[PDB]
């Protein structure tokens, strides 16, 4: 769902955000 990020410039798949 929610892109890494926020999202918006740069739609990439969600990554896990405990991951780096």
């Amino acid at each position: 769902x929610p892109r890494p990020g926020g999202g918006g410039n740069g739609d990439f798949e969600e990554i896990p955000e405990e991951y780096l």
